[PDB]
């Protein structure tokens, strides 16, 4: 089997009357009573790149492999990503066992990094509460940095600090406070002492950071995911809407397919994120980042709006960073990140995604099987109901076939109990319209394409089965196979069972434009 | 000075109110959410406990765990003289609640052999003997471990689990005894002297109230606390026997029972039905129960108080960070946050107040969390489901109450003003969950003290002597919370506000309500 | 009533929030009546424009409001024509008590129901805009 493959379901407990009454309801006592519909994320690096590792974690729950391209060569990545689909494909030989697993490629973004300190590249020093740091932008510094001159590489830093502005070193160890401006430098108080080291993430809280959106380091690092057929990519440190319309530009005609998660990793992301919503396929909330360059008692209202208005857009949203950071060393995860992931699932995300623990950690393997748990079991939180029928009244009225079949299916799906809600689609989209109205019922989502196989994991709830028959003669047959396709797999999940009934969205004619044909069916 | 700014039309839907957070407005309402700050050595003293009532604490917490009758009747006196500083005008007299925290009952360990200070390794795999023979309680070692709790052998059984040193080290049993058991060591660590132990999951039949307790119990009574925050409560025997050791002298002390093992949730039915109220203690059920279920812990029994409509207190793990550094971090800003938004009445500052080096700035940032998170609360929704679930009674006081937040919200009223002797008729206002701010006006100072633990009651203490007229008595009261309610911001001349009063000195009941513009 | 009351335009109005809590209070409770002290019959008319199930007692002292109160639905009005008492809260407790007489021979309620009642606070107060829960004597 696999550990985390088979989620049986037990259907048909009558939902709740008010979402206090569901809170009351909640015994921790009894197992879950649904699918794990929220995606997993995880980040391949150092411990997990081999495709040993890799087997046990797609069979443990992982959906999505990332790559980052902050660190490595184009040669090192390009066998990372052999080895993913080496381990995939190791389950292809029987096609209901296979889980699609997609790769996702993040840029190193634009940055701000230190010098290396004085004598060499792995040694620290020890900044001091209360002392003088001097920040330079002279290149003769730039092997020297020390307690009393710093180097950093963006060049106008100058222009965009004021007098009294925080300077965050090392993602948020180190903070200092600008007491002078310059000509090229300034003079900073320490506040938070710390080990500063070598080429350091340094943010600007507030700023508006005129870095190019797209560095030369990633417009070849995009034509490298372009040439190595990625399904996505995260783009960093996102601003505003040129930002991603550049990113979609240097991928071009040839991987117009690859879809932009943005990340909102500062202030300004966060001021303009309706302008790059829209023109982004998806987002991730980069949490720590976030903390750094905005109040801690403000970052969970950025968390909840965005993911708020990403659930109202019908796009992918993903909860990124500070996610299981004990498990690096340790092998359960504390009270407090169970309740950080259950809150982030809770609040609406689609995806959950696993930095260090996976990528560096000394297990990386149980990492996973603990997100899958808390996924699953947070799961049973959610009132699918409001959710909906808000989704429902907020969308605007029209009479598009699509549509209005989609919530049809929904709709349908808790007034019959439905074990799942089976979508045959070639782009993915019809299953998306679903998935947008958030059901409480899995959506097996069957597809001859395989990148919309990858690309679904993405969105909530929808489990992607790859139909590798080939395409029979009579139209009418050829809808009863993939059908019948999904109904073993949902029967061999433990979606549902001989006897239940599902939902089922097809189209009508081979050359009709819409899936637009819902049908009850009972599981044979 | 919490300046509110009603008037907003509130959102249609969940979704769409979760769509229109602002990060870069300020809140436009007042923090309802209670603090319960623990004082102990770095807040102890006259004149910090005058700045942290500034900050916004509520109550004062003092946990027998810890400390002299002696040393604690102090720590009581100097609470007591900073909010008694304020009284000389009755609009800025902030009332502050006394809260003591029982030891309870334990498992602590021996003492390590050379000396009370000194450790020991046990590793990952090597056998440990624990041991109910009092010759080794001052011989542990990495061999042989004492205990006090001399029934262990027969709650647990081959394979149970126990965390020693709030789950530092974690031991499975292979082999039971007569008076011993063989452990082996899971979870390696430095094992000390005098450690707490825990036994997962099992029916821990220890004294509800221990013989320590009963006397701190009786101080608490002696020296006239407003709460009592029960320890290690199992099932609904052990808060009556709480009860029964304040007995007559003090009736009036509130219970909050606390739940701190896997026992506890199980049982929670019964004994929330025989308590008071409830604190959440988390960090204590993460030893005890697993990491992935304790939120849906957390949220059942925070959903079942507001049901019951008895206070909830969300403890342990706040801003913990703040013991060292002058901020919290981003992860317990939100920690805090999602248990105010889950439903809760009260946060508690456990180490970061008591013993921290920054104990001010907890109280302000534990402030300024609780009154941002405020603005992600949807009022609305939680009042038609509490409305929809609440039996239908003709009582006319809970008829009155209900009323008279329907119609803060259709006013957009700045307040609800509840005239109260007990505090009940502002309490089941407040079980309704109003968006408004309820000013409960009272003579009786220990119901204006006892008023924190329920969410969005403002308690006002009114020290001005029993006017003859019955109509102007309430008049004066009503316009003294006027005044204060201007004055905090809450409301200005011209609003609207709605007010609970009595029709005769002598009828039971708090049934007059009256839509009242601000003069 | 549920339809009436989402018509109505959101205002901040005394009179008009306490009258809708009357109708709602009216449901809870499983009122009798409304009683209604009323010089003019406004107080009245803005009760039964919200449209209880329970009857409108409307007391006054004018004789031509206690005719006009007819003309809309559910309210029955009665005619006090005892001298208005000097302690303003006595002169409410007589006509308060004079409807639950009223009622009590109508046959609207009994002892030991429930009923509402809307009343001034200041006698110079403009506004209707006093609602209690009574128990019946």
């Amino acid at each position: 089997a696999g550990t985390a493959f088979i989620q049986t379901q037990q259907l048909h407990a009558a939902m709740a009357d008010t979402f206090l009454e569901h809170m009351c309801r909640l015994d921790i006592d009894s197992p879950p009573i649904t699918a794990r519909n929220t995606g997993i994320i995880c980040t391949i690096g150092p411990a997990s790149r081999s495709v040993e590792t890799l087997k046990e974690m797609i069979k443990s729950g992982m959906n999505v492999a990332r790559l980052n391209f902050s660190h490595g060569t184009h040669e090192y990545h390009a066998e990372t990503i052999k080895n993913v689909r080496t381990a995939t494909e190791s389950f292809a030989s029987d096609p209901i066992l296979y889980r699609p697993v997609a790769v996702a490629l993040d840029t190193k973004g634009p940055e701000i990094r230190t010098g290396l300190i004085k004598g060499s590249g792995t040694a620290e020093v020890e900044l001091k509460k209360g002392a003088t740091l001097k920040i330079t932008l002279d290149n003769a510094y730039m092997e020297k940095c020390d307690e009393n001159i710093l180097w950093l590489d963006y060049k106008n830093i100058c222009k965009v600090v004021e007098v009294g502005s925080k300077i965050y070193v090392d993602d948020g160890l180190i903070s200092l406070q600008v007491k002078q401006k310059g000509a090229d430098f300034l003079v900073t108080e320490v506040e938070n002492g710390g080990s500063l080291g070598s080429k350091k993430g340094v943010n600007l809280p507030g700023a508006a950071v005129d870095l190019p959106a797209v560095s030369e380091k990633d417009i070849q690092d995009l034509k490298f995911g372009v040439e190595q057929d990625v399904d996505m990519v995260f783009a960093s440190f996102i601003r505003k809407a040129s930002d991603v319309h550049e990113v979609r530009k240097v991928l071009g005609e040839k991987g117009k397919n690859i879809k932009i998660i943005s990340k909102i990793e500062n202030h300004e992301g966060v001021r303009r994120f309706d302008e790059i919503l829209e023109a982004s396929d998806g987002i991730m909330v980069a949490r720590g980042d976030l903390g750094i360059e905005i109040p801690a008692e403000k970052v969970f209202l950025a968390q909840k709006m965005m993911i708020g208005r990403c659930n109202r857009a019908g796009k992918p949203v993903i909860c990124a960073t500070q996610m299981l950071e004990s498990m690096i060393k340790k092998p359960r995860p504390t009270r407090a990140e169970g309740s950080d992931v259950a809150n982030a699932v809770l609040d609406g995300a689609d995806c959950i995604m696993l930095s260090g623990e996976t990528a560096k950690g000394d297990y990386p393997l149980e990492a996973v099987r603990m997100q899958h748990l808390i996924a699953r079991e947070a799961e049973a939180a959610i009132y699918h109901l409001q959710l909906f029928e808000e989704l429902r009244r907020l969308a605007p009225i029209t009479s598009d076939p699509t549509e209005a079949t989609a919530v049809g299916a929904v709709e349908a799906s808790f007034k019959c109990c439905s074990g799942a809600i089976i979508v045959l689609t070639k782009s993915g989209r019809s299953a998306h319209q679903v998935a947008r109205y958030r059901p409480r019922a899995p959506i097996i989502a069957v597809t001859r394409n395989p990148q919309t196989a990858r690309q679904a994991h993405l969105y909530r709830g929808i489990f992607p089965v790859l139909c590798k028959d080939p395409v029979q003669e009579a139209w009418a047959e050829d809808v009863d196979l993939r059908v019948n396709f999904a109904m073993n797999v949902g029967k061999a999940r433990g979606f549902f069972k001989k006897g239940d009934v599902v939902i089922v969205l097809t189209g009508w004619r081979p050359g009709s434009g819409f899936t637009n044909t819902m049908r009850v069916v009972p599981v044979p």
